[PDB]
DNA sequence: ATATGACGCT
DNA sequence: AGCGTCAT
């Protein structure tokens, strides 16, 4: 009871650009602007395969990994922006380089932890606290909080979504202990005040809108985020998890939407995170490990540890392609020609970092897919990153994989390959 | 024929 | 080290 921990020692953030790739190509085109868009990648096979979807776009069905040609059937009207193709692969470099303008901007608030090419979480802890004391016993006006929905109000004693919103904001704000200091609730509340203005700043910088969730911990600030979306951010309360969780999905709950989630689907017979309480720490562990079973006994109250991860810069750098059905790599001059493409690309990049992050890549991971396989990677090996010489990196990569070769023949190559990937790693100060 | 990046396990 | 999991 008085010493039960209630994971609200925090005030923790995610940003999320709303349909990032295309809001890039939407700024750089007014012509794609309020209009069903989408960017796809390459073009013969199908018209290419989409991988971002604006939100008029989305009302139609589209959705990403749909092909374009499938997509144009469920909306004709779609517009489409391709991804740059140089060296016969996509480049993400226009998109990289808008992730950095928006994450330069969320650095100036607070520390962030970059999650994703269009994703931060931001630990806004200290920037509350002191908020709070250049703020003493003044009650926050709602006018502060203009896009801001406090997750489970209204509740109790209008049919307008922006009705609804303010309902909810109006009883949270009446509720509010201001002349206590320490109130986690309002922490999140002047921490989701600081978000609408990182969120103003971004949008007024960079013309991109974005979400953003708040809460005590990475994982509710997280699913707080998609709540609202697009151009929206949610605080979701301690108090608010028991009714959250109790429809929630196990699946929803980041870390849980794959193998292990549905494990515990599977082993306890449940289909909700606030399911989970009823069991032990102790039964937790013993069906799914110490340390799950400790992050899901705390995670399913709310209360999660992971901190967010003072790092703006990605540790890897890496350049990747598949080769799907016919299109597989099946001659060992076809694996060096497009070794030396991935190799090409990835010095480009790794001397842009070097030049602006100050740093050495020293390490070269060589990973390869080959047919039949259907994992993510059939083989990884590794060599030393001496020098940003696409040559030399691509003549080692071949090095370290051609005893995969199945193949008779010296020419041809066996298995076929699916997918190349060169990662440069290990990064030292430089 | 659904380009990357982080991290856990052994 | 190399593979497995989960993610955008
Ligand atoms: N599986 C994937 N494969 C290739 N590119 C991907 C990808 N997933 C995302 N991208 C690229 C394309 C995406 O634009 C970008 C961010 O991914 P999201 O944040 O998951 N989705 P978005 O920002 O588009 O929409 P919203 O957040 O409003 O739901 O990463
Ligand atoms: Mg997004
Ligand atoms: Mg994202």
């Amino acid at each position: 009871g008085p010493h039960m921990a209630t994971g609200q020692d925090r005030v923790v953030a995610l940003v999320d650009m709303d349909c990032f790739f295309v809001q890039v190509e939407q700024r750089q085109n007014p012509h794609l602007r309020n209009k069903p868009c989408a960017v796809v990648q390459y073009k013969s096979w199908k018209g290419g395969g989409i991988i971002a979807v604006s939100y008029e776009a989305r009302a139609f069905g589209v959705t990403r990994s749909m092909w374009a040609d499938d997509a144009k059937k469920l909306c004709p009207d779609l517009l489409l922006a391709q991804v740059r193709e140089s060296r016969g692969k996509a480049n993400l470099t226009k998109y990289r380089e808008a992730s950095v303008e928006v994450m330069e901007i969320m650095s100036r608030f607070a520390v962030i932890e970059r999650a994703s090419i269009d994703e931060a979480y931001v630990d806004l802890t200290s920037a509350v606290q002191e908020r709070l004391q250049k703020l003493q016993g003044q009650p926050i006006s709602a006018d502060l909080l203009p896009s801001t929905y406090i997750e489970g109000l209204p509740q109790g004693p209008t049919v307008q979504k922006e009705g609804m919103r303010k309902q909810g904001l109006f009883q949270w704000l009446d509720s509010l202990q201001i002349d206590n200091l320490t109130s986690p609730d309002l922490q999140l509340t002047v921490g989701a005040v600081i978000v609408e203005e990182m969120r103003a700043a971004i949008e007024r910088e960079t013309g991109f809108q974005c979400s953003a969730g708040i809460s005590h911990n990475k994982v509710l600030a997280k699913l707080a985020c998609g709540l609202n979306k697009p151009n929206r951010q949610t605080l979701v309360s301690h108090g608010s998890v028991p009714q959250l969780f109790s429809q929630m999905p196990i699946r929803k709950i980041r870390s849980l939407g794959g193998k292990l989630g549905a494990s515990v689907i599977e082993i306890l017979g449940i289909e909700y995170m606030g399911e989970l309480t009823q069991f032990t720490e102790s039964q937790l562990q013993s069906h799914f490990g110490e340390k799950n079973g400790s992050w899901l006994y705390a995670m399913c109250r709310g209360i999660e540890h992971d901190p967010v991860k003072p790092r703006q810069l990605p540790k890897t750098i890496g350049c990747s392609k598949n080769f799907p059905g016919k299109t597989a790599l099946a001659t060992r001059e076809q694996v060096q020609w497009w070794l030396l493409q991935l190799a090409q690309e990835l010095e480009e990049r790794l001397t842009k970092d070097r030049n602006d992050n100050d740093r050495v890549a020293t390490q070269l991971v060589v990973s390869i897919r080959v047919q039949g396989d259907k994992r993510l990677s059939s083989l990884r090996r590794c060599c030393a990153l001496t020098r940003y010489d696409a040559h030399k990196m691509s003549h080692d990569a071949f090095t370290v994989i051609k005893n995969c070769n199945t193949s008779g023949i010296q020419t041809e190559w066996s298995p076929p390959l699916t997918m190349l990937f060169l990662c440069a790693t290990k990064f030292s100060a430089s």
